[PDB]
């Protein structure tokens, strides 16, 4: 699971040699939406904290006051933390999202359909074995703790493909295969 996603600021770096954060035994937080501001995620970020768990943030954006406020609190030592942006725009952002929840056993926040962010809990997160994000790209290793499903998201874009008959789209459908495998 690798795409071109960097993250959001240099100061989440790991290595300030290489400029990459690698993270291992990873929490996933994956929000099909904008974060505005820390206190959105609070809940979610109190549980990282109580343990210890680094924190990947996959956001539609996460905006400037979130941002410090993460940023402030990772150089502090008191959250290890790193967002990006999610990948891809409309339509594809919501699947590729809904792929890597998928893959960490995480939970999909949506505006509307379902829990909301502001009173979503750790029960949404996921858990990756690796991440690794550089300035223009990020690698997720799953855990395999979701074997089944991911087989089973596998073979629904492959019935995807099948009711499409336009050659592009079945093509950045196999990608998701190929990212899922």
């Amino acid at each position: 699971s690798q795409f071109e996603r960097g993250y959001t600021s240099p100061y989440f770096v790991t290595d300030p040699e290489r400029m990459i954060c690698e993270y291992e035994n990873c929490k996933i937080l994956l929000v099909d939406k904008k974060i505005s501001t820390a206190r959105d995620i609070i809940t979610i970020l109190e549980s990282a904290i109580r343990g210890n768990y680094p924190l990947l943030i996959m956001a539609e954006e996460v905006e400037q006051e979130a941002l410090a406020t993460l940023v402030v609190n990772k150089l502090r030592g008191t959250l290890k933390v790193v967002a990006i942006k999610a990948p891809g725009f409309g339509e594809r952002r919501s699947s590729y999202l809904e792929d890597i929840a998928i893959l960490t056993g995480g939970t999909v926040v949506r505006d509307e359909m379902g829990v909301s962010l502001e009173q979503a809990t750790d029960a949404v997160l996921g858990t990756a074995a690796k991440i690794t994000i550089t300035k223009e790209r990020t690698t997720v290793v799953g855990d395999g703790s979701t074997a089944a499903d991911v087989a089973a998201r596998v073979k629904q874009i492959r019935n995807l493909q099948m009711q499409t008959d336009q050659d592009y789209e079945r093509e950045k459908l196999q990608e998701r295969i190929a990212r899922l495998s």
